[PDB]
């Protein structure tokens, strides 16, 4: 019932007691593991307001204080009356941060008290959203010198008045088939693509078109906007060595932010909460890049450098993949865009998982998703043991709303 | 009850039902997975339901479930376990039995071969001197002048736990280690305390970087013996690099057999203790975890400085750029040497052909995502999107403790 992780590279044993406050399920049994698997009313709400107004006030020195008990009260009497209640903006902040916080396949939550909260719910239409959207953009891009920063839209009421970002993330690429049979731009993409053109978006049928926002306010039917281009912070991809790298003709964005996760506070639910941090350079040079259901450039690299593709065992894969992942960080780092490496990053994870666990007794961490998908065993994260489980403040999936939308 | 894996990449989706012959425990709860936690006498009333339950398996697959040999067989067994507290597996069982530890191995990427596996009999085994024998010959046939042949040689399985047969060393042929005076270690870090072990029974150290141990072997519950494993029988492959002439120079080789002998085989019940098993290497095994773990042979630093690559910060990729070259030459020493050796990317892809064909034909695969993924280049092979259940079947190879950590010592 206490745990104990050990490092293997290290021996350093670490002691974890904050499972036991977990509340919501993993998927997992005695009998199966199932670490592996991406997508595993009034009387429900106080205890979930509760439990959170009690680690907020414990938080702040403040438990069992008179300002606890009544604003425990004001908030039961709030619910009895209204069904919901509204949090304070003190509340709402160190929500956003905990969920942050609690994302145990994020390896990048060293940050997470630093996190820019824009409270958007005052919004009441697409417009609206949109003025906030390009805000948040502006002000996390700040010229390429990244901040960390969430945008927090009304929370659901009866589920029928739902605000969604119908965009899986703020800046990203269309993608068009072909009758050629073949994949234009991101494979990822065609079928949010081709519901922006259902509802009149007029593509221009390119490799990396920044695609428009399709937001939702209230409910009501979503609404198309494109982001000012001037906003959006793109880098070139060459190399520092191949001069034919730039000939690619790849480029990538520079703000990674996702818009379609759910953020629970206190039972409250945000549909509509788009995030963003920055890039390390393995989700662009392996992911996006190197994936096969992504753009797959790995068989165009490896014969621009004469590779020998004969043979499994010449690794010409791998050389390929180093390669296009010096290019990225490269660029990104030629044109002061903030990016980290595999390396920086995991070792920042190691030194935040030991403040965990010596401030908070634990953090819960995903390993599957932890190490990067190249070299992981040269990073310190594959040697680390992790306990996975779901603390609340949280960030959740929620199904895309096309699926759900009625019309 | 049907359960659903999906690849991410090709989007096929398999149905597991072969979960639900699953018994023992994996760690995990509806509350917390421990998926990347490492490490997570027996009476007669629990062992007639063991044997029962693999007696019905093994004459199932034969085609034979509920003839008279399988009810007489039953019969036979329970009669033995009621009389002599344990039972005698036929060969014919244990040879299942065997073939099936392998098969149900979640951790094991190469189990497309798990049918082909030399068993070796060695339960008639009463001496450590006996057990070097049968360990030279498993060595001399496992290895075949470098066409590697996967083999496993069975020891008597324990009886009252105060005669257990056991492999001391983690694996048959393994590199020495030295702790220095000035804290600095020579040859394998990983054996360091085996290696004073040794030297403390009366091994004479070479004190080099790449010396073979020798065998430290258990019989009947005795106190451990030295042997040295004829030299002549140790096949080992000069690690060199087909671009870079000064690789040769950094002195590395490593060995052909990969003969894992710590682990503990249960079959129907019966627990062998010593059960040394060998297949071949997965190229990584040596070239991303033997040499450039931290706390191994470690030698990323000083081949990133012979190819001279900008070593000042991380982001140059310096490390992922030795490790590939590093790589290349494991691969390359062993084709050339002619010696048994898989890629990442071909053992991964006949992985997930093997995996697809035991979903249809068994009902599923018990995969452990976390050892299946290799350590280099994890998402440029196609395991690493494939969503994978880890349960546990038996027969099965388990961990135990390290000997010395239990042993009674004779004197
Ligand atoms: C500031 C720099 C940040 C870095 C370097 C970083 C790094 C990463 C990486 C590499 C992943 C894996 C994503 C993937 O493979 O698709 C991830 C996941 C995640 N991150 Fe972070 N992150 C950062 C900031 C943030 C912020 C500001 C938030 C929220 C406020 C956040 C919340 C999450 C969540 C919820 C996941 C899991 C996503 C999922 O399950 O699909 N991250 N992060
Ligand atoms: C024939 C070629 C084989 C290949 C290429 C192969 C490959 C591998 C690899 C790369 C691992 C991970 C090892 C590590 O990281 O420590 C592994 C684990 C394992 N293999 Fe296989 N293997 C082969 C044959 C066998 C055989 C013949 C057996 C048993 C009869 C076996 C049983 C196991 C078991 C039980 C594990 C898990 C070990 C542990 O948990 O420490 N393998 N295999
Ligand atoms: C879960 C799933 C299922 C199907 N397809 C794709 C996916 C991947 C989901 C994408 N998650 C991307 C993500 C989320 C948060 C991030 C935060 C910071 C950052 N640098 N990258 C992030 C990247
Ligand atoms: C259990 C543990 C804990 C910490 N460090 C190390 C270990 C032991 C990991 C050793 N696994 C070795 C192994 C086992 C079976 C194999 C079969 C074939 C093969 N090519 N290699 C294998 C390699
Ligand atoms: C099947 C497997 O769970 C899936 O491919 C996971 C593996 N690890 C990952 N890790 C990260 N960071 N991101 C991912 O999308 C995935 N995909
Ligand atoms: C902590 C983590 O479980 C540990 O480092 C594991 C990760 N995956 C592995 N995978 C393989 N094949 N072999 C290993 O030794 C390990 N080590
Ligand atoms: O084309 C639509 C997809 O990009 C979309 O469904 C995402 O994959 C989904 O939101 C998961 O991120
Ligand atoms: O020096 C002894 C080690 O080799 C030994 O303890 C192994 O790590 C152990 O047997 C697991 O393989
Ligand atoms: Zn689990």
């Amino acid at each position: 019932r206490f745990l104990k992780v050990k490092n293997w590279e290290t021996d350093v044993v670490l002691t974890d007691t904050l499972h036991l406050k977990s509340t919501l399920e993993t998927g997992c049994t005695e009998h199966i593991c199932m670490g592996s698997i991406m997508l595993p009313t009034k009387d429900q709400l106080f205890p979930l307001a509760k439990e959170f107004l009690d680690q907020y006030y414990s938080s702040i020195k403040r438990f069992g204080s008179k300002a606890h008990m009544d604003r425990l009260e004001e908030v039961n009497k709030e619910i009895e009356s209204t069904s919901t209640y509204q949090l304070k903006d003190t509340e709402l902040i160190y929500g956003a941060k905990h969920a942050w916080r609690n994302a145990s396949r994020c390896v990048g939550r060293i940050q997470w008290s630093k996190l820019q909260v824009f409270d958007a719910r005052d919004c009441t239409t697409a417009h609206g959203m949109f003025n906030y959207i390009c805000n948040h953009v502006k002000y996390a891009t700040n010229k390429g010198n990244l901040r960390s920063a969430i945008t927090i839209f009304p929370q659901r009421t009866d589920g029928k008045h739902d605000f969604r970002v119908w965009n899986s993330q703020l800046i990203r690429y269309a993608g068009y088939k072909q009758p050629d049979g073949s994949t234009l731009g991101d494979p990822a993409n065609v079928q949010f693509t081709e519901i922006c053109i259902q509802q009149g978006w007029k593509a221009p049928r390119g490799r990396f078109d920044v695609l428009p926002l399709l937001l939702q306010a209230n409910g009501n039917d979503p609404e198309l906007f494109q982001i000012p281009p001037e906003l959006v912070l793109e880098v070139p991809i060459r190399h520092p060595k191949f001069d034919w790298f730039k000939d690619l003709g790849l480029k990538w964005y520079g703000l990674p932010a996702v818009s379609n996760m759910l953020l629970e506070i206190g039972g409250l639910e945000f549909s509509a909460c788009p995030f963003s941090g920055w890039y390390m350079g393995t989700e662009i040079g392996v992911r996006d890049y190197c994936d096969n259901s992504r753009y797959n450039i790995l068989e165009e690299v490896a014969k621009k450098m004469d590779l020998d593709m004969r043979k499994t065992s010449s690794l010409w894969k791998d050389q390929a993949l180093v390669e296009i992942n010096i290019a990225v960080l490269y660029s990104f780092q030629s044109d002061k865009v903030t990016i980290v490496d595999h390396h920086s990053a995991t070792e920042s994870f190691i030194k935040h998982m030991e403040n965990e666990y010596r401030c908070r007794g634990g953090c819960p961490a995903d390993w599957v998703w932890i190490v990067p998908p190249m070299s992981g065993s040269i990073t310190p994260v594959f040697h680390q043991e992790m306990l996975n489980y779901r603390l609340t403040p949280s960030f959740e999936y929620q199904p895309d709303p096309w699926n759900t939308h009625v019309w």
